[PDB]
């Protein structure tokens, strides 16, 4: 129920603005298909790249926190996003936070209520520091954030556009690496988090807030 | 090789703007994989529905060329998407074809190869006009410039981006359904042509006609 | 829409008596699952056994009409069961044919409508003379027909219990084998032609029939 | 070993007159089939529902003894099935018990000896209050009383037929649901099931007591 | 039933000499397995293969008769394999075709009679000259001949060990890209081609022909 | 690194003379591929034999060391094979350990590092005492000892080459049972266990100890 009337640092969009998730997305894999199946396979292939360098990525991607995504850009970006250094950009980023998580997913979340791997397999995650939910897997609101996010930041620095989308790309990997969520979970997710970013190309307040991040991006640069 | 300085008519990006494609992408899935096996059970069953009313309009889908798509959207839209009725916002939709069709898809295209279900199996699709090919199968440049046109249509016309998202999404399963691409093509797709917008959106040329096709909307608001 | 009351030479029961299969059975296996995928393995192993002495059974048994299932357990009852020999007998499995048929199995043959195997192939059947069906395949008349006739059979002749109820499951299996039925049609049909033997026993007519073809049965026996 | 001559108050019928179990049924389906895949899959989507309100009842059901399956009938027939209540009734039920559950279940029980599924998976039931047995999983005897007891019921009350067969049905779900057989487990006991009703027809003692249970409900009716 | 005795020149073994391949070998993957499943999928890849640099060379490989897999060893070998240059050599291989090909895969083909990929799909190999068998495909005697000649070759000339041995590999490989053969056939006929050469170690002709062409080779090697 | 210039009562070779298995063996099945599902479900029913005598012999099996394989072969060779009573013969196995075991295996070892299925599934084998590796299971190096192994003993006495052939075949089966390595490591094993018998005709010091070991064992004969 919340939205930007409620947490307006946390959102840009109303309820009324958000993707209906439910009706957009395809119902997630189904116990007894073949693409749960795939699913499954993919979790234990994950599984066993959580021992690598990859696998050490993945456990501290999972670390972060919707606020932390943002900075765990920098290194694609080409430069610190921080509070500090880059504080239009960081304002903006975090400002629609919560439209691609929450209003983006809601509906396909609460509807399906589907199980996340680890819960399914009573194990635990490769990571594994809040008290995990077992539920609402589909789609992923950090893939939400970071396939948003990724398309928001291309947007500002088409420079590093593709280890930028890149970077995205790999956050809901990550998440599949480290046992969090499905496979479908996070492909579902990059759906919704393209389509919030067409509605936030709508929204006053961040087209505004999203020249700022340009205009800092652009002094930025010398 | 072409791009705007090619064929400004059917692109605003260069070759240099293009989506790296190949970089971001997972392989398609290989025969021998289950991701295959459900790529498979998608083309039966979409082949099964071949004969209902969704059938037919995906029939009449395939019959799209990457021109038709636009004016595809003007039920979901809302209203006609023609050079008749609406002129500033079929320029701005044609301009980007071959940026979503073909400079979002085309270093995985041509690396991958991948042979196209009909072809696949050795049978026609559902529709079967053009001399069809075999090949360059992952990703689908149709469904990359389905979802890029609905993504920027949900943006001029956010009042019904929900329908618009859900034609967008249905146009790339027309193709799997008819058989002219697997599903995983028609994802693969969705993410490229997503990524493509964000770039669209740093093209200047892009922008004027963006607010040309926002003014004509809203006076057709009356 | 058929019953006793306009065909009270094929059935013993009113449509109000009927098993309503639609709510009894489980789904049919859809297309992109895992049970689906047994069914079609199943197919083709029925496939392969074409060619043997089984294989030529099935394609006889695939010539059966429900009129012909009676006299078809002959070898497993023990002596003939025909209008000549067994009068009494062959009329009480003729006027049940369908209640097993149709009564039976309507609800859910109507509601799922489901693809036989060789119209799913494209092919043929292992048999193949009236213009088949492609369609109402689940559950199957025909393995309804054939188990409830051999539940009732293994009542009037338990001496040879297994052998008619070994005869009555390998009917249904002839359809699997000549390609008429997936296995998932022919195991739901026993579960629906049980339960009308069940509605059998609680109609008059069927009850003296029944104690008919037990008399004579049992002159039968010297 | 034990019959209606060591045990007359639990079965009708003689070592002779049983099912032959072992010639009827197919072969479980083997560790390395698709068969086998699907009855995994079955048992973790019943997991999943475990924690439903299906997933009650069926930790619920899975409390029941063979002798508590006759009064978990008692909604379904909609009137209490008791010692109080409908003794007729629920003399005739019990004394069939392992006329179903053992004496048509026996020899493929024996000859497969299969793993059940928590077992397999060295885990837990549902439920989990008896010493479990880890073996002769095919057929499921609970299932096969289930069945047949459904059938018989069906016959004494043809009005409530449908909800009757649904609980039968149900009841063996309850098992697959819990942990405690296969899905196929409890699809081959439903064969066997119904083929003892069969037998149980041509029983002078069963016909009596059903003949007294019919007499009962009769009155019941005011 | 021909052996040494019958055919000399293709023999060097009898009857009593040969393995026991229906002892050794597994079963070859039933319908209904995943095994099965499998050998599909490798069929289906082969398939896309045939387009290929690689799909010629299995269509080349294809049309080898027996007596022509010594001479296909020509470049792995190092230097020509006939009997123009390589008498010795080319007489020693040819000794032992049957022994191979036949002797070492009678009991299993024969048992089996396993249908082979073209015939189980209805359709040509890659290649497609003989009256194509449809039968005995398990285990492959053309691979079992390819795989014993690599192994006495790499004892031959163990300067080019690994790639006579890829060679010989290969050869099975591509009846599996033709179509000729399943994965499995072609895995079962390297068991028994190892096994056969063992044996052809305890035999004083083949020993015999064996220094032959060791000294051959030598002079050879100038 | 070892070879037979560091381990000369291990080793008739030189690390020159390995069989490269990297360049000759095809890669492990994949996880996500059908062929890894297979290896899968072969776990599993080896998993399943544990419990019978032929899983108590997969437990001895899963006991031996390389040294002990040898005298494994004692019944299937017809008489002891041990320093006692064959030490010619002992010597000769002895000395090819590592060979078969390492030197064949190692390029594919080392490169594909694969998880063998205790560790992957988390629990131990049937066995379960050295502190077990984890890794490397692809391929083989024991089923690479037993397999070569059994090819020369097959040549030492042709007499029981079938019974020989079948022991050498159950070791690697043994270790598939009990966990130890996938269906696939096994049979991979079996490949390069025939191609370095090759190249063991090669060497001098292997044939002068063969001939040893031949000439033991004819007048063990009488």
């Amino acid at each position: 129920g919340n939205d930007t009337t409620t947490k307006p640092d946390l959102y840009y969009l109303k309820n009324s603005e958000a993707i209906n998730s439910l009706a957009l997305l395809p119902p997630p894999p189904a116990v007894g298909s073949i693409a749960f199946l795939n699913d499954q396979a993919m979790y234990e292939q994950g599984r066993l790249l959580r021992n690598t360098e990859r696998g050490k990525l993945a456990a501290e991607d999972a670390n972060l926190s919707s606020g932390g995504v943002a900075n765990a850009f920098s290194g694609a970006f080409g430069s610190p996003i921080t509070e500090k250094d880059a504080p239009a950009l960081h304002k903006l980023l975090t400002n629609m936070i919560e439209d691609a998580g929450d209003l983006a997913t809601r509906s396909a979340k609460d509807h399906y209520m589907r199980i996340r791997p680890f819960a399914f397999y009573g194990v635990s995650t490769c990571n594994t520091q809040d008290k995990l939910s077992k539920n609402g897997s589909y789609p992923s609101g950090h893939t939400s954030i970071g396939w948003a996010t990724a398309l928001v930041l291309a947007e500002i620095n088409p420079q590093r556009q593709n280890e930028i989308l890149k970077r995205g790309y790999e956050l809901g990997q990550s998440r599949v690496i480290c046992g969090y969520h499905w496979q479908s979970d996070v492909d579902a997710a990059r759906v919704v988090g393209s389509a919030v970013v067409a509605t936030l190309h709508t929204n006053p307040a961040f087209q505004q807030q999203l020249q700022k991040a340009k205009a800092e991006f652009a002094q930025h640069q010398k």
